[PDB]
This record gives C-alpha cells, sequence and structure tokens, in this order.
C-alpha cells in the first residue's frame, strides 16, 4: 500500500 519506495530506502540504503 504505497510507502514501499521509502521505508525500503531507509532499510537497506540506495535500493
Amino acid at each position: 500500500k504505497k510507502l514501499l519506495p521509502i521505508v525500503a530506502n531507509l532499510l537497506k540504503s540506495l535500493l
């Protein structure tokens, strides 16, 4: 539900 290309950015790094 959206917010997927953000929380995921902080999790790992660039990707």
